[PDB]
This record gives C-alpha cells, structure tokens and sequence, in this order.
C-alpha cells in the first residue's frame, strides 16, 4: 500500500498516493473534478479523477460504480482507460473517496471549436468510430457523445470519455439523437452513430449542426436537415403523444446534404448522410462506418477491436448506498494495473 498525501485543490481535499506529483487541476464538471498529475511511477502525465460525493445517494453510489465497472472494461485505445483506481481508504468503512486515473490528453473537442482540416476531421471520427466500435460490441451505448467527451492529445489521438468538462481552470442536446429528446423507450447504439454526425458535421463546418435552444427547437433544427419521418418510420412509433407531434409539424424535405455540406470532401458528405438518418435503424453503425470511404486511408479491419463482452446486470439492481459501495470497492481493490 503506497503512502498518500493530502493536499487542498478547488475547494476539495486530494489524498493521492506521492506516485502521482503536481496535481493541477484541468476543471471539472458532471460528478467530479480532474487534476493533471505526473506519474512519477511511469513518467507519464496523467489526469486524476476525485469522485465527487461518489456515495451521496444510491443513485451515485452506483453511478460511482458504474464508472469504475465501465472503465475498468474499457481497454482500447480509442477509449479513456483506467490506469488506476486508489482511495485514501484503508477499508471499507472509511471508504467514501474514489480517485480514477487515466492518460492525460490535454484537450478536448470544443477545444478545437475555436473548422478543422478534412484530415484531422477523418483522423478524429475514425477515432471516435473505432472506439465506439468496440463500446458498442460490449453492449455499451455512450448516449452522451459530444465534443466535451471526446479527448484528444497533440497527436490528435483521441479518447472517447463520459465524464466530459464543463468548468475548465454550452449545450448537451445539440448532440443527442432525436430519439433521446422524444425520450423512446428503448435506444438503440446508433444514437451515437447520430451525436458522431452531429459532431463530424461541426468540425467540417465550424458550426454548431443542430444548435437547439431546447428540445422542440432541437428536434425543428434536426428535422429541418433531415426532413420529417416518412410513413415508415412513422409506423415505428407507439407513443400516440410523439406521433401526434410529428405529422402534424412542417412537412419538411430531406435536403441535398451535398448543398448544407457545400464543399466538404463529398465522402464526409456520404458519410453524414449515412449517419444523420432519423430512422436509427437505418443510420450506419461505427463498424459500418469505419469501412466507408472517407476513412480509407485509416481503416484497418485487422485492428478495429471489439470489446470483451460486458456484464451490465448490474443496471438493473436495486441495491442499498452500501452495497453499492462495498461492489465499488471490491472493484477498486480488485483493479490490475495494465501492463
Ligand atoms: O471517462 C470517464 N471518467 C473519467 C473521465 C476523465 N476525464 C478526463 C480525462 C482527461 C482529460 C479530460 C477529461 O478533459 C479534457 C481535458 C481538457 C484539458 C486537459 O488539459 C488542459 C489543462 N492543461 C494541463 C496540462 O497542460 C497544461 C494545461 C486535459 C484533458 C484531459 O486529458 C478522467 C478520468 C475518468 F475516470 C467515465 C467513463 C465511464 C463512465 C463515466 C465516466
Ligand atoms: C468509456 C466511455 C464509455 C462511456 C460510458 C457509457 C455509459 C453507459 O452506461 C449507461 O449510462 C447512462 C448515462 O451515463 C445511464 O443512464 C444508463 O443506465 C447506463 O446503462
Ligand atoms: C421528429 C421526431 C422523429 C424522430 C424519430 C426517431 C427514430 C429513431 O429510430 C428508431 O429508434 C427506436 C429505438 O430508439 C427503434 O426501436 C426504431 O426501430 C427506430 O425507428
């Protein structure tokens, strides 16, 4: 067990193992707060996750769990990784702290947001296909993909994250599938698919694709693009309150994605009109969408990894803050550094 030093940062204490020096922090956001660090153990920098108030309620308490289970699945370089998971605490009974470790990138998309060259633009969405491959072959759906979310370094490599950041040291719906805003029972892993068109589309043009001001201004804006559902999507949809709504909107066309994407490379163009279909059972999905054309010169099928599948029973357990906790330790203290 390493020795660990406290140290105030934000307003909160870090109780870090001395393995990991100058803490600094990056900002935060959703559910904690990250620090840059150097790891003097691998000489790498790294970013530090502090959980905030990972206990707090049950529904945290397994929100902390589920981010340790998730990235502790999650081996792939297009995917943030854990490299390590410590607490201060020396057992389970004063365990309330949980600190994640993984690569520090550097940045993050709507870090770059003040149009990108159609190679980095390729370079980033194969990135962010080839990871969400693999999360969505573990039966993971991100559902939260946007530029926040995605981590990149000087090499312009790229990690897909869910914990975005929001204070560094300004919407989430532009982004989500239209599906997610009329709250469908069920998504499918193609909601990604349409946050990596939204997200593609405002790197090739600089612009925000669907920059809603809500969810029906979202919904009008998305529509716009892509035209209202056809009839056969509209069989597709059981809420009476959806379909309501919808054929009784502006009965908008599709419009030519080649004219709104005017001089893109045409291949981006395919590709957004591929990926930005309101029919999510017909957007490409990302291991479609690493074969088509516009990433050729980086597609590999060779090396385009699935994920081991992941054990999501879990989500459906009802379980006390405690138990919550105590699999959350079992989780820390079972973690394996990689190799
Ligand atoms: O990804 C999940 N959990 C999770 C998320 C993170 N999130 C990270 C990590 C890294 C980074 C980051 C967010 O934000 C983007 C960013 C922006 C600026 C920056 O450096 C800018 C400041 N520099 C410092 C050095 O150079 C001079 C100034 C670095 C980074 C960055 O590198 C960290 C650990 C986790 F554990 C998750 C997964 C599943 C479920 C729930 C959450
Ligand atoms: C490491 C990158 C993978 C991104 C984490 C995917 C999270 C999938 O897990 C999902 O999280 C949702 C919100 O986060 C919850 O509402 C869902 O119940 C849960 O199934
Ligand atoms: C104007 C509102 C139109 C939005 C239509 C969203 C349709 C998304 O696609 C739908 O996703 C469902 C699961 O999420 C699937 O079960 C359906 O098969 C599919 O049609």
């Amino acid at each position: 067990r390493p020795t660990f030093y406290r140290q105030e940062l934000n307003k909160t204490i870090w109780e870090v193992p001395e393995r990991y020096q100058n803490l600094s922090p990056v900002g935060s956001g959703a559910y904690g707060s990250v620090c840059a660090a150097f790891d003097t153990k691998t000489g790498l920098r790294v970013a530090v996750k502090k959980l905030s108030r990972p206990f707090q309620s049950i529904i945290h308490a397994k929100r902390t769990y589920r981010e340790l289970r998730l990235l502790k699945h999650m081996k792939h370089e297009n995917v943030i990784g854990l490299l390590d998971v410590f607490t201060p605490a020396r057992s389970l009974e004063e365990f309330n702290d949980v600190y994640l470790v993984t690569h520090l990138m550097g940045a993050d998309l709507n870090n770059i947001v003040k149009k990108l060259t159609d190679d980095h633009v390729q370079f980033l969405i194969y990135q962010i296909l080839r990871g969400l491959k693999y999360i969505h072959s573990a039966d993971i759906i991100h559902r939260d993909l946007k530029p926040s979310n995605l981590a990149v370094n000087e090499d312009c490599e790229l990690k897909i994250l869910d914990f975005g950041l929001a204070r560094h040291t300004v919407a989430t719906r532009w982004y989500r599938a239209p599906e997610i805003m009329l709250n469908w029972m069920h998504y499918n892993q193609t909601v990604d698919i349409w946050s990596v068109g939204c997200i593609m589309a405002e790197l090739l043009t600089g612009r925000t694709l669907f920059p809603g001001t809500d969810h029906i201004d979202q919904l009008k804006l998305i529509l716009r693009l892509v035209g209202t559902p056809g009839a056969e999507l509209l069989k597709k949809i059981s809420s009476e309150s959806a379909r309501n709504y919808i054929q009784s909107l502006t009965q908008m066309p599709k419009m030519n994605f080649a004219n709104v994407f005017i001089g893109a490379n045409p291949l981006a163009v395919d590709l957004l009109e591929k990926m930005l279909v309101l029919d999510s059972d017909k957007r490409i999905t990302a291991a479609q969408a690493l074969a088509h054309a516009y990433f050729a010169q980086y597609h590999d099928p060779d090396d385009e990894p699935v994920a081991d599948p992941y054990d999501q029973s879990f989500e459906s357990r009802d379980l006390l803050i405690d138990e919550w906790k105590s699999l959350t330790y079992d989780e820390v203290i079972s973690f394996v550094p990689p190799p």
